[PDB]
C-alpha cells in the first residue's frame, strides 16, 4: 500500500535536530524543503516542546497524525495549503522558544497551541466566509454563518484526532482531554480575522495600563488568541523574497474569488479581490500592515522583548512594499 509505505518511511527516519532544521529562527523558510522534511520538522517541534515525553505519544501515532493533517489540506489552493499551516506552527514554535513565550504557559496550553496551529486551516476551500455565506454553502448553514471556515477547520481537526491510529491525545486523562479540546477550539476560532479586530482593543488596553495578567483566565484566552493571529499572519514579517512570494499566493486566491463574485454573484469585487488592482498590491500590503499587523507585533513585543524580530520584519516589509507603491 502507498499510504502505508509513506508512514513506514517517515516513522523509520531519524528526526534531525532543531538546529539542523533551522526551526528556532523567526526568519525560517520552507521553500527548499520537501513534504517529508516538513513532517520531520513537525515531529521535532512536538519533541523539543516536551510534548512527546510529557504526554506519552507513541512515535507511530504522531507520524500518522501529521500525515493525516497534511493530507487534509487541499492541493489545488494557492495559499491555504499545508505549507501555510506548517509555517504557522513553526512561527509558534519560534515564538515559544526564541520568543521565550513558553515560560508563560503550561504544557497543556502549548500542546493545544501547536495542534491548533497545524490544524487551523484544515480543508480550506480557498474562499472567504462571506463568499460561503453568499453562495449558500452547506458549511454556512451548519455553523449559522458564524466563523464558518474556522468551525469547519476545528471539526476536521477533531475528526483526525479521533480517527484510529491518529489519537495523539490518548495519554491525557478525560479531564485534560476536555480542557485541551476547548483550548484548541478557541485557538482555531481566534484565527477568524473578524474576531481579532473585535477583541484586539481589550488586549492593547491591558498592555497600555500595565494590567496584563496571565493568571486571569479571560486574559489567558485573549493572549492565546493574539498569539494565534500573530503566527497566522507571520509571512508579513519574513525576509523580503519570502514575503513577496507569499503575498502573490494570497492575491492569487483573492483574485480567483473575485472572478467568481463578478460572474456568479454579479457584484463588483472589493479591491483586494479585484484583479484590476494587481498593480496596487504594494499599496494594499502597506494598508494591511498599518491596519492590522503593526500594532499586533508591537503589543507582542511589549509582552516579550524577544518577539521584537517579528515587529522588525514587519516594518522592513512595509518599507519594501511602500517603495513599490510610490
Ligand atoms: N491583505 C492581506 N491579508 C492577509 C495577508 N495575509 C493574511 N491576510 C489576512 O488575514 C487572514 C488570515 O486568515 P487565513 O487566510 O489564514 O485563513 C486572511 O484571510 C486575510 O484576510 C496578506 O498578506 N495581505
Ligand atoms: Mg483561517
Ligand atoms: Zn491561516
Amino acid at each position: 500500500e502507498e499510504e502505508t509505505r509513506e508512514l513506514q518511511s517517515l516513522a523509520a527516519a531519524v528526526v534531525p535536530s532543531a538546529q539542523t532544521l533551522k526551526i528556532t529562527d523567526f526568519s525560517f523558510s520552507d521553500f527548499e524543503l520537501s513534504d517529508l522534511e516538513t513532517a520531520l520538522c513537525t515531529i521535532r517541534m512536538f519533541t523539543d516542546l516536551n510534548l512527546v515525553q510529557n504526554f506519552q505519544m507513541k512515535h507511530e501515532v504522531l507520524c500518522r497524525w501529521i500525515l493525516s493533517v497534511k493530507k487534509n489540506y487541499r492541493k489545488n489552493v494557492a495559499y491555504h495549503n499545508w505549507r501555510h499551516a506548517f509555517n504557522t506552527a513553526q512561527c509558534m514554535f519560534a515564538a515559544l522558544k526564541a520568543g521565550k513565550i513558553q515560560n508563560k504557559l503550561t504544557d497543556l496550553e502549548i500542546l493545544a497551541l501547536l495542534i491548533a496551529a497545524l490544524s487551523h486551516d484544515l480543508d480550506h476551500p480557498g474562499v472567504s466566509n462571506q463568499f460561503l455565506i453568499n453562495t449558500n454553502s452547506e458549511l454556512a448553514l451548519m455553523y449559522n454563518d458564524e466563523s464558518v471556515l474556522e468551525h469547519h477547520h476545528f471539526d476536521q481537526c477533531l475528526m483526525i484526532l479521533n480517527s484510529p491510529g491518529n489519537q495523539i491525545l490518548s495519554g491525557l486523562s478525560i479531564e485534560e482531554y476536555k480542557t485541551t479540546l476547548k483550548i484548541i477550539k478557541q485557538a482555531i476560532l481566534a484565527t477568524d480575522l473578524a474576531l481579532y479586530i473585535k477583541r484586539r482593543g481589550e488586549f492593547f488596553e491591558l498592555i497600555r495600563k500595565n494590567q496584563f495578567n496571565l493568571e486571569d483566565p479571560h486574559q489567558k484566552e485573549l493572549f492565546l488568541a493574539m498569539l494565534m493571529t500573530a503566527c497566522d499572519l507571520s509571512a508579513i514579517t519574513k525576509p523580503w523574497p519570502i514575503q513577496q512570494r507569499i503575498a502573490e499566493l494570497v492575491a492569487t486566491e483573492f483574485f480567483d474569488q473575485g472572478d467568481r463574485e463578478r460572474k456568479e454573484l454579479n457584484i463588483e469585487p472589493t479591491d483586494l479581490m479585484n484583479r484590476e488592482k494587481k498593480n496596487k498590491i504594494p499599496s494594499m500590503q502597506v494598508g494591511f500592515i498599518d491596519a492590522i499587523c503593526l500594532q499586533l507585533y508591537e503589543a507582542l513585543t511589549h509582552v516579550s522583548e524577544d518577539c521584537f524580530p517579528l515587529l522588525d520584519g514587519c516594518r522592513k516589509n512595509r518599507q519594501k512594499w511602500q517603495a513599490l507603491a510610490e
